[PDB]
């Protein structure tokens, strides 16, 4: 049996696991250490979760290893994978409410859209991903001949074998689900990471593998210390692959790290500065909709958000007037009240980040035009802001808020290419949009724009078949879609002579 | 008007570049610093090559993005594109003697080797991603729609941008066009780092894109020192991709300093330890042929050579008595004549190495059946090698020679399991083969060996059309076939909602 | 509610649909015409099915196309399309002792490989393309620009329309299940014509669409005279592509009729004359069941069914002495009873051509060594065939027979080119066989062959992800794998300047 | 050597075969029978032509069987087939001039349009597929594995053997270029039947042949009766696909002619009455441009041709007066003229059927604004047309012109759904086309149009890479685009159990 931390709430009896995963079994860490969850509504501690020591790392390998040489997840049929997968997906559709309330308490998603979203698209990344199992294809390819012999030349996708993700505490189910289903989907044993502060749904996800009959030893849930886990999961001779989302500091050093062990494969994703041009010729409250929503959608913790809104000069100011009379709308409070739209920060560190953050867009001259202060009521709630008069060199026009920060420039009438380069001039290049209704600025646009998704009049529009990753320092590699699949496999060369 | 050194040799007039090539022009290095190129068949100085400085490379950077942002290769059609690199396909061609020519003086190449292949290849993959260029396709993908609106959602395949790539001194120019090709038609521009050991037939190469038309800046060459050259092009914040092909410590570092620089994408190929298995039911005189080429190719200059064979005990005597046979019959000589079959080895310090190397394995038990020693001619040329009695822990085992020492093992009648895991026994995994006449045993070994190409019944039969690259180890990223192409090409996801 | 034929037997309650299924419910024919169906091991009357007539075929077709135009599904996402599919695919699991039954009624099919096999793949058919649904893609495609704008040019795969499948007697639920699930998956909307001889598991198919949550009008099915509904259905001028599979005859006149009236798409799969060519070098105890199973699997009646075995002069005699003893310890029996392993033939008038068949076997020369009469029994039995001594001229050397005649030729030891001449002198090409320990020989006889399937060393080994159709006068078009899909997709292509 | 026929003229001397060309060698057809092409400049005969009789068909046939099955062009790799096809494009280039004459004179191309379109275009075919030879590529597909043994799947892509093609006389070269290109590197070999009409530039073609090195007997051509010729294609038992451009009763009887004898494959482009839907928001002179061009480039002699404008109400009027304005400006005259603009129709019996339409659409009701006549000169010339007030119902509405003939209707403004009916309510849908500035309508319009083609702001813009075919009644299967090479190709599942 399974110790639980059981707690009563949303009309639900929550059974919440808060051990390392390691071989199919719940196990403390070395020497039972552990270490406070806390939730971002009230302040309070959840519970204690083992915080994972070197010798666990060591352990959580060792099982991906052998469940991936010698278990039944390396001997069965493509096909039969997909039938694992599939069920799992099923499991996490039969516990979906009691997810998406743990998913609330330990990270403050408003509870309706962890349900149709954090969870929603956690359950459509493995549904998808279990589709591709077995129609991940090799090549025949027509090769020189060798005359008077014949050649035949063919290629075959293998797994890498086992993989170190290392997962954000955004979105922290959805992101594991992003990673992870690619990862198995292609035939790979897992050592998983949630953040520090945001490990429950991934422990709940770990035991659900269990009651999908996924083998023992292929998931690996290990939470706890960042350097202490990303570092070793690093340096480990039998990890062939890491994937990494997070920040560009700590990328830097994952990927240094796997150079000097072995070699190992390495995804990057690093967030960004995002891009939002809206012309003049758009229409203009569909432009605030989804203007705003770029912006303070899951709380601005989110990797793509806009994080420079240029507005043609002649609607700017009834843009700005707009934005203003909607964001004064918004429902802040707790996240399983139904009625709630803004829900916390997700951690106490960051919410001190956020106040810094507009207090230095104050400081260096920009126009604060509505909110920019920890909302006065407990937990680590943040006022949806908005900041104009932008000038390209202030620091608010060069860092990622990851925060609900709405930070809006001019550009002058028809003035196409200057803002273009305005928008361009990051290090980042993850993700962009533009609003108009011309067809030919659109696409014009979406040509120049030098990041990985160009979201035209709409924005956030992710999708498990669509591919996402940055370009430039924002890192490189996909997740979701066909394009996951290949940091997961490796391709072998046949060439037989006869 | 261009400098040359002139030579008449070979029933031609070689013209050789000698200087830096930068933005379309030769010009020489900072303080007109040189180095000696030396001669492998005789031990003198071919002559004078530019020593790239630190200010060079920043100046060989800025031009290939200057021709990348405002320069014609990046305005022209794909079609077009592809049209200038068939040109310059058929100007190299124009030049084949010439071309072989220099390879056989600067490198060793015999020189019908050369002809055949060093050049034959290059030619050809110059040919073949040429026709890519107008075929490198991308999506569009059903995304779920955000009823009762409509999205499309599509990807473009676009170049990465300013390239850096390091060539090694095995086939010089066979090498680069690998790897020029792809970036070529990918629409990037290069700077390309020779060898400094081979730096001519690169030199003589960039005067052949100026007679084929590719535009100022697209191609820049950088002949001098590894580290200088290679560590600025890895630092150097505009460019946004490495690849590389090299040894073990070296892309480790390469790959670290693109971590802690930009974020660039980096590729590796580390050469390998690969296995040869042969069993008692192949057809045994052809097992010799194939073998033994399997060894000597190229004088053992090769990524991929068999670094050891695994004989079987019922045929491990007839077959060394018979490489034996063979080997007596190879004429070692001037690679220009036209009866060699075996060039002197690149340059002095491999030389003294592969000396080093064959001590090593007597001192520690292996039996030298013959060669072992420099040829006592002129230049640096070494004897066709061959050891027996080769234990699995044997520094000779597990070691990269890179020089012609075939290096045998026995194996026990039947033992299919045992030997492939002595087999797959390193840390290497670029290549490997088995010979059989066993439908079975063939299928059934190929899947279980660890590497990225695994020749059955042939062996060193690559193909411009063939993705090649190692697992573990030997790196990552593929050079040829279609799979070359998506290391130099980016996907930006477009999503439109109406 | 709907109308059952209830039926205890097998030891469950069949509850078995017996009419036209239209626009999502089981009605009666125009003027309520019926024929009976029989039960092969038996001859009686399993009941009364409906019997289209014109006006029908009428009335499927427009609730084809308003379910296809106006209807959910062709407004759903193709995620949510699959998810559908894999519903049924679920259902049919439920149902599947049941399903299983009825094939035994109804086609004669053994009970336990009805079981694992006609109803077992049909629910993988399903479940593979349930998959495939969100995974098609079109293309972005690199035009020359239209200087000085610029062109963007993609494609769209988008569903054909409204399609007629007529499906054979052999499989009935299976080969129903190939056209069916291939055609949905790609957002068509179906009209079905199972054999006038195999009604049943067609329509109880129909119901558990119902229990998926099909939406009405997708799905058809129209039990009745092949040549009525598949006359009518090709002359349609709202139905827009025919997948077709039957014999020559009959296939040949509906392709005439697709072209005279408004040039549907069509495929055909027009049977096979397979070649089976057994080499000495062979595992012969593996080469005989291997051998056995090419001709005797589902009594034979198998498009894919070895219709000649060339065995090599060596073996020929002790492959025929071993086929005999197998062929005496094959059970003849009611294909419910657990220990039966060959059950009757699917009818009466396909019974007698067997008959027929063998008598020409016998009058033109052919050795008869067992066999080639009906059982005395009752219902429509045949005896386990084997004829010797057939020489390339015969009629039964030529012409498939579609029962469980083994046709055995000679061929000399080590004539390669001149068997795989032999082998090749028929219009047939739909699959093949080579048994052989020779990779050279394996790999060699798998080009020459003129087949769509080459098996080696094995036989009958189809997969839903392998692609299924035949060459020559066997046809064309794929059923199976991601081949499959392109038969019910068109390509549009859009090119926008900007 | 071969008979030419001299003429001085366009600066040049042509030198025009006018034999059949079968197996490498021009010559008389049976009993020397010819016909005469005439000039349709002025009338005159050109030079007689031989005139292909059923006994050479079969000569034809035999010649391109032989080639396929034993001759060089079937050993070859296909990178060697690659190159063979590329050295063809650059003897057209060589001959570009002579080409573009020729066509000027078989066919009344405006010289300066057949050197940069009809030639050019050809020139880029053979090209683009060139490229695509060693790229054409299989699957290994993932099957379940039969445990306790293994399996392996593979695709191989194969050539279907001896093709006819089919070609239309409005482009003849390139026609035959299109279909001619792909079935070529695609590895077939074929018998190209050019219209009784326009041989010259095929025959100038074959002799081209000839000088690239294409093999003896690879590409056989047939002018003569299309009945005869392209009847007798059809009905032979050794030819195995069909590629047919043309007429709809022609393709219908082709089709039928398939099914008839073998099963043959086959491929239909049957003409269009494409619509082209101009919006009020678009750019008005840039949409009389395109609009004018969409209707009267290349005389109107086009399958996708835009039979008919649908002009938004209130920018009608001021529409069809810009249109006259410019096609006052039109000049009309001698194709060698280097300012012609509109040169004469193709034939006398197409002028007398223009001159028939136009008559016809006046008796409906329709309004001729300007031209519907034969314009008075000698040769076979015809006005510039413009009919507006055109409705639904009428004949011109329906029937495609191939003439230079400008088909306007009102649509009413701010309607979208209700335009698209009537541009959907045609039984062709060979294209269409959009002008308007606004991306939503343009995005929408493109899904709902139902043709393969679909025009953004621009019309005529194929491309070599991009697919060109028709849903409905316009037939099916693609030309240009790497999905043109799939007619060609056969695909073999090949799978191993070891």
């Amino acid at each position: 049996v399974i110790n639980y931390v059981e707690k009563a709430v949303n009309k639900l009896t929550l059974q919440m696991p808060y051990q390392l995963f390691i071989g199919g079994e719940f196990v403390d860490a070395e020497g039972s250490k552990t270490y406070n969850t806390i939730n971002p509504t009230d302040g309070s501690v959840i519970c204690q979760v083992s915080l994972a020591q070197v010798s666990d790392v060591d352990k959580a390998v060792a099982a991906a290893k052998e469940a991936f040489e010698n278990g039944l997840w390396g001997k069965i049929n493509a096909r039969d994978r997909g039938r694992l997968l599939y069920r799992l997906a099923d499991v996490m559709e039969q516990h979906q409410e009691e997810l998406a309330t743990i998913e609330a308490l330990d990270a403050g998603a408003v509870y309706t859209l962890a349900l149709k979203t954090h969870v929603g698209m956690s359950i459509q990344t493995f549904r998808y991903f279990a589709g591709w199992c077995d129609k991940i294809q090799g090549a025949t390819i027509p090769i020189n001949q060798a005359r008077p012999n014949r050649n035949l030349t063919l290629t075959k996708k293998e797994p890498v074998g086992v993989c170190g993700i290392v997962i954000p505490w955004n979105y922290p189910l959805m992101m594991l689900s992003w990673k992870t289903a690619a990862c198995l989907a292609a035939g790979n044993t897992v050592v998983i990471k949630p953040a520090q502060v945001t490990p429950l749904t991934a422990l709940k996800f770990a035991e659900l593998t269990l009651k999908a009959g996924i083998p023992k030893g292929v998931v690996n849930i290990l939470p706890g210390s960042g350097s202490l886990v990303g570092q070793r999961l690093s340096d480990h001779p039998d990890v062939r692959k890491i994937g990494f989302t997070g920040s560009t500091e700590v990328g830097k050093h994952i990927m240094k790290s796997c150079a000097l062990s072995n070699v190992k494969k390495v995804s990057l994703e690093l967030g960004g500065k995002s891009p939002l041009i809206i012309f003049a010729d758009c229409d203009l409250n569909k432009a605030v909709q989804m203007g705003m929503s770029s912006v303070f959608f899951n709380k601005g913790e989110n990797a793509i958000a806009a994080g420079r809104l240029f507005v043609e000069e002649s609607i700017h100011n009834q843009f700005v007037q707009k934005v203003v009379e909607e964001v004064e709308k918004m429902k802040i409070g707790n996240p399983l009240e139904r009625d709630t739209n803004h829900g916390p920060q997700n951690h106490e560190a960051h919410l001190r980040k956020l106040v810094e953050y507009c207090q230095r867009g104050v400081k260096e001259g920009a126009t604060l035009v509505c909110g920019g202060n920890q909302v006065p009521r407990p937990g680590f709630f943040f006022q949806p802001t908005v900041f104009t008069d932008v000038e390209d060199h202030m620091y608010i026009a060069k860092e990622e808020s990851f925060g609900p920060i709405m930070i809006i420039s001019r550009f002058a009438d028809g003035d196409v290419d200057a803002v273009l380069s305005r928008a361009n001039a990051t290090e980042f290049g993850l993700a962009s949009g533009v609003f108009t209704r011309d067809i030919n600025k659109a696409l014009y646009v979406s040509d120049k724009l030098q990041a990985g998704t160009v979201f035209i009049n709409t924005y956030n529009k992710t999708d498990v078949a669509a591919p996402f990753g940055g370009f430039k320092q924002s890192g490189f590699g996909k997740d979701l879609g066909e394009a996951a699949l290949n940091e997961y496999l490796r391709i072998k060369t046949v060439t037989f002579e006869y």
